[PDB]
């Protein structure tokens, strides 16, 4: 077996991949997006975030897969008068992977057709015309910005939102769930997903996140704490 | 800090209580409730099981409390031509705690008034017009049998249902969720419950099941494995 | 896997199992000898504890042995105008195990002939020209007060002693190992031990600790915390 | 508290820095020095390995300190007639530390004055007049080849070797010990180390390892599995 677990309850860049806007407060909280300096969330900001040692997800030659789990606690607040847009979203991409579309994309796609290999978990937050359910949501992303299901998410602004996301190999189901302390208000959504037919056997894991491309759709996209864990075989 | 940790895979009778129907069959597996001939479950029938030793939950003289974590996997099976009755939980009841009524009172309470100490978080597969809402559902029982809240759940007969449940200390938040690997289907409940209050300083740990009191009305109530980790300090 | 695992940085009677003059004191300390009101290590005191939950150290349908580690701080402290005597021990013995003779035999043995079906690690303050090497000693004994090997121990009276037991499945190897942070000495010892030939499947885990037999022969027995980890299969 | 644990049972190159003559056979070993023609440890290699994500030993603004653990398993096998050089080293290093001087040196020295903000606990097999005991030896090294204090270590050609590193954050105990399964022979060594006055807040973790500049003195320098673990705070 080999495994990896991490916790950090007070981020540092040295041990972080940072890329474009993303950057570590000197309080100690990864922020994902920008500020377009008079403490307002920029507009159009994208920012991503992994840790900076490769986790392996599955072997080729045993053919096995890992299971694992993370854990984080997010907080999104949208400045008075303006709306929520346009996302935070985990996710587990090819190890040199390089930042992808703003908004609606949540830096993780492009729209176009190119195989990202990328899997991520979003908490959706601006409505998409061409891709998205109605209501604000909680998706599982494989491969594309159109999530293979999801799940109504009650967002609520300003309040710390703890989330756990596992994945079990035997099963290959993805569980991923939301809950507000505060609000004592829960979600949970649940799919299989083959990680060895998208993903690469290395891959980074982290956080990527957006701001709306229109002047009132903005929000912050900060990650107080992180844990994650893989066992593999 | 004063951990425990445990994990069965496969149940055996030597570190665990019994009470009633309960038993270990050959396979290792943990069946709460009694059957007969031809195999099926017995009319009312009561078993419940617990860790042979106790857990301390919180202590009086520190006023501090533990957070906890329990992952176990159960299958309910309704014969043919019969209805599911009554239900499965999982609770944390005083240590040297004896069983209470059959039926819809799961073997966990009286209908009397009673100060049980009980925390309890049931499967509830029968509808009881007296207390229960009108679906079958998973809810958070505070000394009655009268859920403190819960949620609707959507029973699949013999399929095996993973459940999650978790304390958190700081924000005395309870959470509990299932979900069913084959279905691809998820229920989450979470509301505060404040242990001191209730629960003793020391507790016994474990499952509580029953089956319907009226010919019709059985379900088997067996769990495969069990872990459960507390923390205190 | 059937795991357990358990820390006690501070003790309660309520999940152990106690026997003679052992007991836990107001401030949490296991204390397995007595005290004679004078403040002084009582003679002939015998006492031993376990954890109330029993351990599966073997299986014998699957034909698999448990590995274990655990780690323990005690303190032996020896009267102004006396002598160590007679030791302490970590012992893994049968379920239902009673207590044995007292002084050198350490509360674990006879110097009988009855199979014991025990594993101990003893910490020997008190020369037996009988079966004893010379100098005070760290020994691993199977089934006899007579060590299969042991390592010189320079015992120092009155400073906290950290020891680390492990034991592994595959090597059968067991190493014992005693440090004094104050001192900055240290000793290990290790042989192989087949378990499965001398332990039953399940077993009580836990200390056992005496004093001399003759007037100026006497010491306290306290375990200040205690861990233990057990992985089978 | 900011934990970190991994555990490789087998090692590939991708989470890994490889510095000089370091690399992960195909068989997923981590071979520290080079060979020759056919398998033959090469003369005056250096090899060091560390893992590719930083690791943050204290933190200077909370003022504590981490405690960890590793432990891993090296095989040094020597040439029919040949003699066992230079040695190999548990280290904790600057993050983007390079290389020192070969041999006796074990690639982490230089033996002028330059202050290397290194830890490490070396498994010296050549003796070096200058500054080594007499013996081959295990040794805490606080920033200089001369360890801080040793043992005598029975060095076994081409058995497997079983090593435990342990620093406490309380008692700044470090204590280093080693295990042949094979011998059933054991060595421990234990000094107090204050890594805030000679570490660097952030250190990458690793391995470094050398043979003799002379023909006749050459070894393997293998390591077969590792974990590490670190609590902060
Ligand atoms: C990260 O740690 C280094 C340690 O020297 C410190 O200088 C830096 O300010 C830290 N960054 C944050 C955001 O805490
Ligand atoms: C439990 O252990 C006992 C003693 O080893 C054995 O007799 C019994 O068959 C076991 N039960 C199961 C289900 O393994
Ligand atoms: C252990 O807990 C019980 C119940 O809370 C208490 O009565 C007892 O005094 C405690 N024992 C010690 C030694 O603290
Ligand atoms: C390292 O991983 C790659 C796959 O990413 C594989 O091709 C290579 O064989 C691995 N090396 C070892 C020693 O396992
Ligand atoms: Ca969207
Ligand atoms: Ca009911
Ligand atoms: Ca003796
Ligand atoms: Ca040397
Ligand atoms: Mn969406
Ligand atoms: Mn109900
Ligand atoms: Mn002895
Ligand atoms: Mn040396």
């Amino acid at each position: 077996s080999n495994d990896i677990y991490f916790n950090f309850q007070r981020f540092n860049e040295t041990n972080l991949i940072l890329q474009r806007d993303a950057s570590v407060s000197s309080s100690g909280q990864l922020r994902l997006t920008n500020l377009n300096g008079n403490g307002e969330p920029r507009v159009g900001s994208l920012g991503r975030a992994f840790y900076s040692a490769p986790i392996q997800i599955w072997d080729n030659t045993t053919g096995t897969v890992a299971s694992f789990a993370t854990s984080f606690t997010f907080n999104i607040q949208v400045p008075n008068n303006a709306g929520p847009a346009d996302g935070l979203a985990f996710a587990l991409v090819p190890v040199g992977s390089q930042p992808k579309d703003k908004g609606g994309f949540l830096g993780l796609f492009d729209g176009s057709n190119s195989n990202f290999h990328t899997v991520a978990v979003e908490f959706d937050t601006l409505y998409n015309k061409d891709w998205d359910p109605t209501e604000r949501h909680i998706g599982i992303d494989v491969n594309s910005i159109r999530s293979i299901k999801t799940t109504r998410w009650d967002f609520v602004n300003g309040e710390n939102a703890e989330v756990l996301i596992t994945y079990d190999s035997s099963t290959n189901l993805l569980v991923a769930s939301l809950v507000y302390p505060s609000q004592k208000t829960s979600f949970i959504v649940s799919d299989t997903v083959d990680l060895k037919s998208v993903l690469p056997e290395w891959v980074s894991v982290g956080f990527s996140a957006t701001t709306g491309i229109n002047k009132g759709n903005v929000e912050t996209n900060d990650v107080l704490s992180w844990s994650f864990a893989s066992k593999l075989s």
